[PDB]
């Protein structure tokens, strides 16, 4: 908008407050010093910013570059991203490894096609309702438990939710345009939601870790198997703790004088569309005295 253009020549150091960042602008327009002056035409000129691992704590000043389309800003020290809020022409925004937790500034970025926020400690991704046009979304290595908002992001061909804490992938059942789905290291016990996902080329389901609602230290104990495949059918465990034994459809046991938590491990090669993956994880079942 209006005073998100500078009208007299100005020195970099002054418009871009953060030193690291002021230097990515210098290094990008091939200038020789941050004290050198820049005119808005030159700023208008900038389409891409490559600034990974560059120790950037603030992108203030970025507001003055309204034709910027691709922002590579991984592994910096960003927390507040408001100066992006209004860069209408943004399509790639890479903010891995920062600490950006409030996605409200992305909300009017309606040309944004690919967003990455791996490893930011995000837990609420509901701000994503404001961005249905997304094509690639990388949300790996956060603390996301609820993905119900994703049933709306129907334009995705690439989605990574690897290493969060998802029990429930029913919200993905709809997203049939999906080609690469990474769901490793979550709490996924039921693969039914993926029956539909026919265009999948790459799919990952390693290391699920599913925990249960406690019961009690019984000599004869008999928990039912809840791990289900694509198509509804109970997957047969690839090993049980504590000379445990599986007769359909329960893990049985026999105890008194050892301890409090029991478990079983499962394994199942799956095929959905043109993709082949390994659904391998563990059902825990803790007990009390
Ligand atoms: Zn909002
Ligand atoms: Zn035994
Ligand atoms: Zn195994």
């Amino acid at each position: 908008l209006g005073s998100e253009t500078i009208t007299v020549p100005t020195p970099i150091k002054q418009i871009f407050s953060d030193d690291a960042f002021a230097e990515t602008i210098k290094d990008n327009l091939k200038k020789k010093s941050v004290t050198d002056a820049v005119t808005q035409n030159e700023l208008n000129s900038i389409d891409q910013i490559i600034a990974n691992n560059s120790d950037i704590k603030s992108v203030q000043g970025i507001q003055y570059l309204p034709n910027v389309t691709k922002l590579f800003l991984n592994g910096n020290k960003l927390t507040d991203i408001k100066p992006l809020a209004n860069l209408k022409n943004l399509g790639w925004l890479f903010l891995d490894e920062n600490k950006v937790k409030d996605l409200s500034s992305l909300k009017d970025l309606k040309k944004l096609k690919s967003l990455s926020l791996e490893h930011n400690g995000i837990s609420d991704i509901n701000g994503l309702v404001h961005l249905p046009q997304l094509e690639s979304l990388y949300l790996g290595n956060n603390k996301i438990t609820d993905i119900t908002v994703l049933s709306r992001l129907t334009k995705l061909d690439t989605l990574s939710l690897e290493d969060n804490q998802i029990s429930d992938i029913v919200p993905l059942a709809g997203l049939t345009k999906l080609q690469n789905l990474y769901l490793s290291k979550n709490h996924i016990s039921d693969l039914r939601a993926l029956a539909g996902l026919k265009n999948l080329d790459v799919l990952e389901l390693f290391s699920q870790e599913c925990l249960n609602k406690p019961i009690n230290h019984q000599s004869n104990l008999v928990v039912p198997n809840t791990v289900k495949n694509t198509d509804g059918s109970l997957v047969t465990p690839e090993i049980i703790s504590d000379d445990g034994d599986y007769e359909k459809p329960n893990v049985k046991w026999h105890l008194p004088e050892f301890t409090n938590e029991v478990s079983f491990i499962f394994y199942q090669p799956v095929t959905i569309g043109k993709a082949k993956a390994r659904f391998h994880g563990r059902v825990t079942q803790p007990l009390k005295e």
